[PDB]
């Protein structure tokens, strides 16, 4: 029927091999960007979104044919725009109580951008994830014996880029596989 | 970074809409504030599958759907907070948005997709005059919300109208 709409959908393959790499870090870390709530809760709507823009690009390319130069960028725009939304909110935060968690993000969101490579998408997110681990550092040397949740966070977080090495390095290892 | 005529197009006539549906959600706040969010959300894949259409070849049933699968996903977590919030200070509020944001699997149909999002439209206007009774004469900021909101969907059509009106036109190369 026409009056329901569109009806939940399985992913393809891209996707499912994304999500079952994905599904665990990601989770731990929204729900710890929750307990922390404030501007980590904020910043982690919006890598979350980000990660659904992600898998919406992986969907793209598992059925399109890679597109000219110029062309690929129209594709990339989406994606890119999110990734700057994650950057200018750490920009404009930097009188936050969670600062080091801002930046910790905004300095490795980029990671996502991995799509756009044609050679080494491996090696591009392992030197985001090092940026994040900065920042991270910070944290555990802050809050490691004060609050338990914002170890957690850390460990979440970086593992989230840690499992997207591993997703490249099975599947994508020579940059994303297009159509 | 800079978006494609497809998205362009699609930001010219909602952009404003979008942007005064945000701000009103924010000033009403709780349920209100935090399902806006999923909605701008949808709004976002929205462009990422127009962005799709523009360089894709159109694809065949289950390769169609691999594309559509991250969009359904998003309507569908719109309809289940609705559905898992029937408690709330602000269910009709909820109501207008999770039976009206299938508008956003426009993208799906080979035929008629104007006539679609008005019937869409419809419902958002059924509850959202459930909002109007309720909250006019209590706090203006609701009333300039339904406006705000139902707009979305007026923009929407006129975007079908003007470049999608037998279906999404899908790249001949």
């Amino acid at each position: 029927h026409h009056s329901a709409g569109l009806e939940v959908l399985f992913q393809g393959p891209y996707v499912q091999a994304f999500d079952s790499l994905l599904a665990n870090p990601v989770a731990e870390y929204l729900k710890m960007s929750k307990e922390i709530g404030g501007d980590v809760q904020k910043h982690a709507e919006m890598v979350h979104t980000g990660l659904k823009l992600e898998r919406a690009l992986l969907a793209t390319a598992s059925q399109c044919q890679q597109p000219a130069g110029n062309k690929l960028s129209d594709l990339l725009a989406p994606i890119s725009e999110q990734i700057q939304e994650v950057i200018t909110f750490r920009e404009k935060n930097r009188g936050s109580k969670f600062f080091n968690h801002l930046s910790a993000v905004s300095e490795s969101i980029q990671a996502l951008g991995w799509v756009a490579l044609a050679a080494k998408p491996g090696p591009f997110v392992k030197e985001m994830n090092d940026a994040a681990m900065f920042y991270t550092n910070r944290v555990l040397k802050e809050y490691r014996d004060v609050d338990k949740k914002h170890v957690d966070w850390v460990r979440a977080y970086l593992s989230i880029w840690t499992e997207l090495q591993a997703y490249i390095k099975e599947f994508h290892t020579t940059g994303l596989a297009w159509s």
